């Protein structure tokens, strides 16, 4: 009738291009449920489902939460399927999840996303069926299918800018946020903050040392102020969001084991958190930035609960003007949001990110003595969704 | 509380470049979509969510299901998100609204698939960060997402073969299953067995009046097994597979309305069917063929019935081979199966074949004065799921 | 000391995507060679040097020429080379022959040109070093480099709608004279004016006679100027040059044998014409529909000559208003212009046609009784180039 | 009245993806056509025509030899051709200006060849039409277009290699002339043999002052014949041609200003050079590599010389292998052959090559206190070309 969380892992999120860029998203995903299920003391061969996030499926072959299953060590008789909600993926994994163990259909399953948009690729729509005469696009696949709207083919980062200025949220406002985010990574990296949850990528080396990548290779201690504001507009030039201000492109993933609270009983584990509650809400796609703090004050209505009850918050930073504005949405505390950093400075892997937080929220829950905690993500296409756990 | 179905629709499934060629799979979803809640009595602002399949999602945009439901005149504010276990995809949108309304967070879902195979785009993986030197691949998004195993890269052709032959199943019996397949399906639109369940698609021109499809273009009236026999091995040249006992590449949508046993009550709705179970298996991806059989023999164990409980089976034919093998291996009389045709003649447009197969089912069920049916998809990647309903 | 013309074949031409779309330029102007050789009565193996024209050589494999020759049935010991003059490179192609010819380092030349502008590849500049990110360009060889600028990237279509309107050519005067191409290219036809210039291109057929084509393609006895007034402009909507009054896109070959008059009588050949001189011109690039009157005046007054000492001319059809502004500038005779019809009716592979008018021109001049003729031909970049020849 | 040559400048040659790699073929063309016309102390109004060579036109945009005289300088009113002779192609230019000026048509001639194999793009054969289903290819044009027959699909490498062992030219002769190719280009570049005939190359950068490239890329003094010894063979298994003994993919533009013997005289001209006689042999595409001997012992005959009477050789080092074999069929001194290293060591920017060699000619010969000079090319489809110039 509940579902415990027994762990949490993700990897480090690499840069477009970056640390990451010779893993493709499956392997990232592996990774993250081997280490999530090491974590958890939990044998691959147990698992009774894998429900994984992921948004350019294209090019990634087959049933990509399959190829993760089976690259973290689980066998070929576990049932699987890969879901997409856009940036909220990772998250609705996991919300998923918990309603099939809820349904008591399944007790034991691994969730979570992944994504390497440095490995996106490019298409070609008319090679089919052939373009005959004329100049045409060769399109990339992260821009069609993740980052513009499938109904006007404007970009992600157009909406956040257009809602920010309807929010009255300055630039100068923005960009305070965005150095916050990353000194609060950084912070976190050196003071040991982030160790516990991440595990490491081991990519092979011909030459020697294989290259190990431990740390979230975004976030930026030399960031400022005054460099933040001498960035012009990156999606619109009227607009406040910069490159410094707003996440780019990512590869990353996260995992989570997920068992019925009664299961956990009967095998003596301790679980890290227990889900209390999820909820989502949609609007138009353009006000997709709008939804954070609209999911949480559904959540807290309905689960009787006011913002007061709530201990931190995660809510994914797709703009620095989303945290700002969903602060005022929820009145919320700035000091117990995104407490170790966000997405401004950490990336946003777009199929990764929903299960990035959760896995986030937990370790900077427990780190602060457990209590209550929401995890809020919008997603493109116009959605919301909020998870509310309890860390013991 | 159990789910019922109030509604079930499909679109004529189409060839291959064929009479929905200029039709996008979002707007195939739109239409069943459409239709299911028309045949309902639904209306499409009381929908609560929308679980929509689709396999090959590179090019589609957004969160296609999205885009299905804002085809179909569903509302912003109603939440969704994309599912895919490959050829089970539809069938997975339906069993996973069954699990949401089991919790009671839902009561009113529509789940269905979709696919356009005919515009599926062409990829390029070195395009992004370049070639360099040396020709290299243009790769077709059908056969390297849906067609090949994402492990080995083999077709799911030449395991179809591999299975036949090892099963003992003549080239003779697949050619015999073949024609059964096409002279149900030709007798089923000619005797009205298909008006009920149909959609028709109205495709606008850039001349005169809309082309109306209302048809499954596959069937052939004309099959013969002389011509069947002279057709060469398509997949692998030992084998017994061909372009005449195994189904093509195809376009179509279906979808299906589902409710709470409860406010089916509640509101005085006399449900079409109830849904009593459902159950999936994995095996290696190679033994994906094998999985139908097992899926139903595993369903029947959960639901304490025999194969003698059950008035029809719908057994997606990947393979007019995985038809006969699968009555083998669950003891099913051949007069119960794919009644109307099935996908060798009426072909697999993939993501959208295992909600096809359940509207087939319900519509055949309702022929008869209904009862008990069973409807049974492997998937690539090594998958079997089963559903087993109840038509009043 | 002079150069004779032994003999001159062209293939028809076909339309874009029509009868000769699956024969690649170089076979094309195999047979034009082949052909040519045949009426000189010269053997493959007397050939000193093949120099032939083609504008889209991307894709077309090493040295077109050399394919061309070898696909004649010249041997392997025959020097080549490949020149692009744009819509010249036919008749530069033969000028050139001359210029060795009169040097006396050969005296037996193949010379012309061809084009399948059917089969020009779609090409990708950033594939090889990676476009990183955001959506680029799939680009039309024909269009990259055939038919626009290198300078500016402006249509050759629109440069010659410019210099119609500033030469104030009506609409209603270029189609007149499109009306008039297209009786004279069907009369030439049908009245058998064709028929000795003409090699058949013989297609090999699977299903039972190989498709011999024997005909212009795109010449229509039901053109009218009802018909032809009806067009919207196609390259700039301020403008009067229209699909119907301008060629489109065609493919082709063409080919003279060349020999020096000392070798000739000495062989006892009868030459089919000599090539009194030649002259080329050049302008800045949006000229270029301007050149072929300037490059006759230039020839008329290198050779003593005035307008009235011509019986023919051929000036390639590049645009209607081509045809007209050329004979106000030379003060030409329309009824002594392209009088089997031109460019507007037959159309314009481009690297063929500098070759095809001089076929065209020898024939026509040989039914008239003999005499002096011109060719003349403007081309893409801002060149004209004219041949004088005297059909005996 | 003969060709005399008044100057002769190239580029530095650039490596793959190296220095030149922002530079347009057409651009390298045009600054060795300015530096040319500069030191010949020439007029560009002046100049009657221009020829220029290249092999990869797919992409370059129309009639790329315009491209390259205007990028020099040269007004619109000067009439050009773009030629193609594969390896051959800068070569055929000189020749074709040669013969030309022979004529009397014209007496002021630029004549040269470039060559960017960094920036040829990728091409798509099927797009046009459609691919309609199945894997297809991206294709490199460098290979289509220059480096693989036209006839069988062979690599030009595979080739060299089959020659080299039917020749009996041993893997260590090979190194040991690639050993000797770099250090005569590394002592020439030290010593101030380069100075004189090369222009350097200014680039302008997306940041601080303009990147000056003064030096040929590919030469390294640390070659050993250790390192050259330990190379696999990179066309062929079984063959001794390897990476170290055979030039790869490079960019390079070279360019001679040519003018009659009576004009040079008329205004007191002292020419660098006269051209005293050319010649051109053809075989089977696959015995290219064998040509350059044949063209020099074919000069000779036809100049009533013997090898005695030729001072330096440049032969292009199309192989090692070619450079030894040619040494033995046309009886050359070592000593007297590339003296200022070869395309082993400098490249093989294969439309700039054939006129490259020329202007490394005419100083190392100028360097010697001049004398007579044979510079002889093969290339791609069997040809072999080679020129006698006297130097003063």
């Amino acid at each position: 009738s509940k579902t415990v969380i027994l762990s949490a892992a993700r990897t480090p999120v690499g840069k477009f291009g970056g640390s990451l860029k010779d893993v493709k998203a499956t392997e990232l995903g592996g990774i993250a449920i081997k280490a999530a299920l090491e974590r958890a003391n939990v044998a691959a061969s147990d698992v009774e489902e894998v429900i994984f996030g992921t948004v350019i499926q294209g090019g990634q072959g087959q049933i990509p939460s399959r190829q993760a299953a089976r690259a973290a060590g689980i066998p070929w008789e576990v049932q699987t399927e890969t879901v997409n909600k856009v940036c909220a993926s990772g998250l609705r994994a996991v919300t998923l999840a918990d309603q099939i163990i809820r349904t008591g259909d399944q007790s034991l399953i691994v969730a979570g996303g992944m994504e390497s948009m440095s490995n996106s690729p490019y298409i070609l729509r008319g090679a089919r069926w052939g373009y005959r005469m004329g100049n045409n696009e060769v399109i990339d696949l992260n821009v069609a299918d993740g980052l513009t709207c499938a109904f006007s083919g404007t970009h992600m980062g157009v909406y956040g800018g257009e809602v920010a200025k309807e929010d009255g949220i300055s630039r100068e406002a923005q960009d305070e946020w965005a150095y916050r985010s990353h000194q609060r990574a950084v912070s976190a990296h050196k003071e040991g903050r982030f160790e516990e949850e991440i595990v490491p990528v081991t990519i092979p080396q011909r030459k020697g040392d294989p290259i190990v990548v431990a740390k979230d290779e975004a976030p930026r201690e030399d960031t400022t102020i005054e460099k933040l504001a001498k960035l012009k507009p990156v999606f619109d030039k009227t607009a406040t969001v910069t490159a410094g201000n707003a996440p780019g492109l990512n590869d990353g993933g996260a995992a989570l084991v997920l068992m019925s609270e009664d299961r956990a009983k009967q095998e003596g584990r301790k679980p890290l958190a227990t889900i209390l509650a999820h909820t989502a809400i949609a609007v138009e796609s353009k006000d997709f930035p709008r939804t954070p703090g609209y999911a949480i004050n559904a959540l807290l209505e309905k689960t009787g609960k006011t913002i007061e009850d709530i201990d931190l918050f995660e809510i994914n930073e797709a703009f620095a003007a989303v945290a700002i504005a969903s602060t005022e949405i929820a009145g919320i505390d700035p000091e117990k949001l995104n407490v170790n950093g966000g997405a401004v400075a950490m990336g946003h892997p777009i199929g990764a990110s929903g299960a990035r937080i959760i896995v986030t929220l937990i370790h900077a829950l427990k780190q602060r003595g457990g209590g209550i905690g929401i995890a809020s993500i919008c997603s493109g296409g116009g959605q919301g969704d909020a998870v509310m756990i309890e860390v013991h």
